[PDB]
């Protein structure tokens, strides 16, 4: 697929322009090398009127920069154009096609897939194929121009530079490969701490119950300990890369000086030919490097497009575009199914049309009946001509459907569905979306036949009443009485109806039915409901049997059949932080620091350096005298660089290592503390769906890497960029003030240029995704609607929509492209216009003997070079941003403190538990839902050894009471005391260890079945025999023991590898290894393996003495086997009392009792 783009010739057009424009930008840039060379050159010759030589090249350096101005706004702008046209004709184009797509094709890929798909995939195309193609012929070019230009002007210099080159590259590459490796493996070691993590908050509750956090935490800290281990490695990885990248690129100036001095000092071509080869060779092998970007995102965008493609490429069985069928004028009712054999394509396997026989005749209002599941349904669904007959014949007036005008036929048919679908738009909008043709009287008149005026009314807006987010504006009932209007205002030939109100209310369903049969003459109608009531009513019903319909017949007909009718008719019945706190890794690095910042700031000296020292390569040609004495001179550089790239590359090995445990040990110590942090928080916290389980881990994992960068990166460079910048300037003032201030005050218009050339590229995507969602959200809302879109047969109305709501921000986008282009034509001409303006008042100071032409190149180099690698460096760490708000994040949770301190050691600890409980108006509002309270303060006691049971409600706190008992919260208002003791005033650990809590479904750490089983007695060492005895006590034992390996199997994933009863009894037994004294059981009978739940729940009694026992539970005999029993109504204690007692009253208790 190698030539993806498809659209507007035209296009084409721009887009070779913007290659002929890519391609003279690359030309141009080693030509503005090679005249700098040639200004070098006569600077040299004038080292025995100057200043008219210079004025000449400062004229061709101003031609140049002009034309590359040009060039490079050419390019950019076109490109971005190309592609917005590109872009804004695929995305209709991709839109159209999904509308077009047949019903099985959306049901056999997933709607949020493509949706997404929309949504992300095209974005990627055009990021791919934006500018970056561009950039990749510009950067070919410039590789091939400066090989041209370093051929041209040298043999020998070129020759050498070029065989050297390529092993700066590889080493490059092969660094970066082991980098990315060395990330891999740190990832993978890590992932160990990560799955301990997730394991442990999914299991928060059990973890705080057991009061195991320290023994998860030793574990974390050991994976956390290996994790940094590897982090560091990886980090000393990353710096010895870019110290060796620094010592090549500088073994390979100090080689081509040499024999650059070689050469120009046997008589040969003169140092200004050496400076333009060197340096043109050099760029053109870094921007041959830098080409790989645009590679990268044009593949990337190479697969999307590929998709994007196959899925447009998809001709459809049935196209409702294509108008190849016959379209009768006079529709006359006449419905004729005839053997119907087919099934849902997702699961071909099956056949629910296992053919089926049916005729209607005109003006009859046909129903259908049968057991849920028997396709009564998909009949309908298949007349809509939704799917294709794989076996059979349907036909209306005796004409084949597959024969008539597809998009006429699903307009000549109105159907009602059962859970209606409504466009989320005014009523008005509504239908007019159901048809535009109403003229808003017929409108009215269905509006008030369909007795849909209440809720209309009472809106604002009465007729143009606007509905929410999923319909919450309107009622259940108003919907579908809207939805039975829209349908009615087509004023079809057959209307399809099911449950016109048997979803949840019935009140309406008459006046439902009466509106909709009211009008049904001229209307063939087929009705599918739940209601003895709609099946009377019916004139020719047909019952289905297995997709075929054996009975036919009216009502009485029916009924006399004895058929299913009849047996149903029977059975019918971002806070903001200091960066001065922030640094807490002065606790650890501050051994670290003083160590970094010294390399740190001698790299900071070594680019500096590099500008002075070469300035002198450049020198000792210049001056006058030029005796052999130089070939000496030129050594004591030459080797000076390589000696310099040996100090570059030094400093970064040792900046790597310090800074790089640096970071890694704060990496391991902020975790350690964060996840304690984390375990010291009350279940409230956890409650918030903010932090959910997955986020709190991802935030727990995703957070090294920024806090990191944030303390330590932020830091180092910000110290090398100010080292290296004012040890340039300051240089520079020394040996020059007019040429050094000309270019200080340059430079920041270099720098406005890149500042604002960032700040425009996010502001332009961020708006480009809120105007791509504006219009998304009309897509969205047309796609996930599908079916009933194309019920209703509005693609194309949609289609005109979503071409609107793409045109508004169309020119947008051109415009932001245009602008875009002309800031980065800009930028890319004020480094030639600079250069420019130097040479030309280095020149004007020079001839006036103001400044040594040595000390104009000391200047420049030192000054602009700085710039240039103070903008690398800082390009090269991590984002401070991302990093900064994230250290924010951590510290906010890190510092955050729960209202109940399980940590702190004061509280009431009596020696002994006395077993008593008492619960007295207790309000219990969970914070998820503090408007709605839960407990309304019921009342309840238990005694020492007491067995009491719960008849709560579904959803009412039947078990929160445990979940209270258990502490995760507190009494929002009225008291709960155990044993006469405070329970405030309990100290959270003693509370916590004393119960007996057994969770409605425990979870299990996935290790092994010992420790598990162990993990429960914390504070102290159980020893096996008391596992064995625990195990027997639960009838687990014995399953351990035939279970190979016994205690120590490595217990599957949430005790998936043992049966769920298995698991259940496993929980009970590690509850009972505790020694409770009062202990809770929820919901743990069930059905659970019957006999297995029976013994398990005759073992707990059996083991019920010496303990008072909370039992919630849905099997009756073990309520009745309990010591007491309360009632719940709402939160409050309707009675409590023994079984006999309670079910004589006429209480709840009684009524479930014979429910079972
Ligand atoms: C990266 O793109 C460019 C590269 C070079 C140039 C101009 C001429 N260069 C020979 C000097 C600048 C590049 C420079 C060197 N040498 C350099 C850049 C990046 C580096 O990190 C990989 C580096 O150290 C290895 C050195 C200097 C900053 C010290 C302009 C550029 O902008 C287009
Ligand atoms: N996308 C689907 N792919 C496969 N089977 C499906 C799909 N949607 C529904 N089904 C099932 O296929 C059958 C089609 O029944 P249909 O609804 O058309 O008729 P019905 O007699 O009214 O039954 P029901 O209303 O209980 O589904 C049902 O068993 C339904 O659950
Ligand atoms: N952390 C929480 N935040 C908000 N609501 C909660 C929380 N935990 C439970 N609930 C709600 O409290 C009720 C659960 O209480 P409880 O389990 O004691 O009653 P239940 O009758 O045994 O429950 P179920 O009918 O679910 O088996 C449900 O409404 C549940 O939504
Ligand atoms: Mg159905
Ligand atoms: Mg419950």
């Amino acid at each position: 697929f190698s030539m993806f783009r498809y659209s507007n010739w035209l296009d084409k057009l721009y887009m070779v322009v913007g290659t002929l424009a890519a391609i003279i930008h690359g030309a141009g840039l080693p030509l503005m090398m090679l005249v700098f060379g040639e200004m070098t050159d006569i600077f040299a010759n004038a080292g025995n009127n100057l200043e008219e030589d210079m004025t000449r090249y400062a004229y061709y350096y101003s031609g140049i920069g002009a034309g590359v101005l040009v060039a490079a706004y050419i390019q950019v702008s076109f490109w971005c154009l190309a592609a917005g046209r590109q872009i804004h004709k695929i995305r209709k184009q991709f839109f159209h096609a999904i509308m077009r797509q047949e019903i099985g094709w959306f049901d056999v890929h997933d709607v949020g897939e493509l949706n997404t798909r929309l949504t992300d995939d095209v974005s990627k195309i055009n990021e791919g194929i934006g500018d970056k193609i561009g950039m990749f012929f510009q950067s070919m070019a410039t590789f091939f121009t400066g090989f041209i230009v370093g051929f041209t002007r040298g043999w020998k210099l070129t020759l050498v530079i070029l065989a050297i080159s390529p092993v700066l590259g590889l080493s490059a590459a092969v660094w970066a490969k082991i980098l990315s490796s060395f990330t891999d493996k740190e990832l993978l070691a890590y992932a160990k701490a990560g799955a301990v993590a997730e394991e442990v908050l999914a299991a928060i509750r059990t973890v705080i119950a057991f009061g195991g956090q320290k023994k998860e935490l030793e574990r974390y800290n050991k994976n956390l300990e290996e994790a940094k281990r590897i982090g560091i490695k990886k980090a000393i990885t990353a710096n010895i890369s870019i110290g060796a990248a620094f010592l090549l690129i500088y073994a390979s100036y100090a080689l081509a000086f040499w024999y650059g001095t070689t050469l120009v000092l046997s008589g040969e071509y003169s140092i200004g030919q050496v400076l333009t080869v060197f340096f043109s060779v050099l760029i053109g092998a870094f921007s041959v490097g830098q080409a790989s970007p645009s590679i990268e995102a044009f593949a990337n965008a190479r697969g999307a497009a590929y998709e994007i493609f196959k899925i447009i490429d998809n001709k459809p069985s049935i196209d409702s575009y294509s108008k190849s069928g016959h379209k009768p004028d006079n529709i006359k009712g006449n419905l004729e199914f005839r053997n119907v054999h087919f099934s849902y394509p997702s699961r071909k396997e099956v056949k629910i049309l296992k053919g089926l026989n049916l005729k209607v005749q005109s003006g009859q209002t046909v129903a259908l009946v049968g057991n849920s599941g028997c396709g009564k349904s998909t009949t309908v669904q298949l007349m809509q001509r939704l799917y294709d007959p794989t076996e059979g014949m349907v036909s209306v007036d005796g004409q084949d459907i597959r024969t008539i005008n597809v998009r006429f036929l699903r307009e000549i048919i109105g159907v009602v569905s059962q859970e209606p679908v409504l466009f989320a738009t005014t009523i008005a909008e509504n239908i007019r979306y159901g048809r535009e043709n109403v003229t808003m009287d017929e409108i009215e008149k269905a509006v008030k036949e369909a007795n849909a005026y209440d809720f209309i009314m009472k809106l604002p807006h009465k007729f143009d009443t606007l509905v929410g987010e999923r319909g919450a504006q309107l009622s259940g009932g108003q919907k579908q009485r809207i939805a039975i209007a829209r349908a009615l205002v087509r004023n079809p030939k057959i209307l399809l109806l099911d449950e016109a109100t048997s979803a949840l209310d019935t009140e309406s369903e008459a006046v439902v039915q009466v509106a909709l049969d009211k009008a049904r003459k001229g209307r063939t109608t087929i009705v599918i409901a739940h209601r003895l009531s709609t099946v009377r009513n019916a004139d020719v019903i047909a019952g289905f049997d297995d997709g075929v319909i054996v009975e036919k017949g009216n009502h009485d007909e029916l009924m006399k059949e004895k058929g299913i009718y009849f047996k149903l008719v029977t059975m019918q019945t971002i806070p903001p932080v200091s960066f001065w706190r922030i640094m807490k890794l002065n606790l650890t690095e501050w051994p670290y620091f003083v160590v970094g910042v010294f390399c740190a700031i001698i790299n900071g000296g070594l680019q500096p350096a590099f500008a002075i020292i070469f300035s002198k390569i450049i020198g000792v040609f210049t001056r006058i005298d030029d005796p052999e004495t130089k070939r000496q001179n030129s050594n004591l550089f030459s080797l000076l660089f390589l000696a310099l790239g040996i100090i570059s590359f030094i400093t970064f090995f040792l900046q790597g290592f310090t800074f790089g445990k640096a970071g890694e040990i704060l990496t391991k110590r902020l975790r350690y503390m964060v996840f304690r942090s984390m375990l010291r928080q009350d279940v409230s916290w956890f409650d918030d769906p903010k932090n959910t389980t997955g986020a709190l881990t991802t935030r727990l994992a995703n957070d090294a890497a920024q806090v990191k960068g944030a303390i330590g990166s932020r830091l180092a460079v910000i110290t090398q960029n100010i080292a290296n910048l004012g040890t340039g300037i300051i240089i520079s003032f020394i040996y020059g003030w007019q040429l050094t201030l000309l270019l200080l005050a340059i430079v920041p218009i270099i720098a406005i240029a890149g500042v604002v050339e960032m700040k425009m590229l996010s502001g332009q995507a961020l708006k480009d995704k809120k105007e791509l969602e504006g219009s998304g959200k009309i897509a969205t809302e047309a796609i996930e609607n599908f079916r009933t879109v194309v019920s209703l047969t509005q693609e194309q109305k949609f289609e005109h929509m979503y071409a609107q709501s793409l045109q508004v921000p169309y020119r947008n986008s051109l415009r932001k492209a245009h602008i875009f282009g002309i800031t980065f034509s800009f930028t890319q001409a004020m480094m030639y216009f600079s250069y420019a303006g130097c040479f030309r008042f280095g020149a004007y100071l020079v001839a006036h003997k103001l400044m040594s032409f040595e000390d104009v190149l000391l200047v420049f180099s030192a000054v602009v070079f700085g710039a240039m690698a103070v903008g690398q460096v800082s390009s090269f760490a991590p984002d401070y941003a991302k990093a900064k708000i994230s250290a924010a994040h951590i510290i906010m949770i890190i510092e955050k403190t729960p209202l109940i301190d399980s940590y702190s050691t004061e509280g009431l600890m009596p020696n002994t538990l006395e077993g008593n409980v008492t619960f007295g108006e207790v309000v219990f509002n969970y914070p998820t839902r503090p408007d709605i309270p839960v407990l309304q303060g019921l009342s309840l006691e238990v005694k020492k050894g007491q067995t009491l049971a719960l008849v709560g409600s579904s959803g009412c706190g039947k078990s929160t009471v445990v979940q209270l008992l258990e502490r995760f919260y507190d009494p929002l208002a009225g008291k709960v005391l155990l044993d006469g003791k405070e329970i405030k005033r309990l100290n959270v650990q003693w509370l916590r260890a004393h119960l007996g809590i057994v969770s409605q479904e425990p979870i299990l750490f996935d290790c092994s079945i010992a420790e598990n089983i162990a993990y429960g007695d914390n504070s102290r060492v159980v020893s096996q025999e008391e596992i064995v005895r625990a195990a027997k006590e639960a009838n687990i034992h014995a399953f351990i023991e035939s279970l190979p390996n016994k205690y120590s199997t490595k217990v599957g994933d949430k005790g998936t590898q043992l049966s769920g009863g298995q698991k259940q009894r496993i929980a009970i037994a590690r509850a009972l290894v505790r020694q409770p004294h009062i202990l809770l059981l929820d919901e743990a009978t069930s059905a659970l393996d019957t006999e297995s739940e029976k013994v398990v729940q005759e073992a707990l009694d059996k083991a019920r003495e010496g303990r008072t026992c909370i039992v919630i539970a849905h099997r009756l005999s073990t309520i009745q086997n309990a010591d007491l029993i309360v009632v719940f109504q709402n939160g409050r204690v309707k009675e409590h009392g023994t079984h006999q007692q309670l079910l004589a009253q006429k209480g709840i208790y009684f009524s479930m009792v014979s429910v079972q």
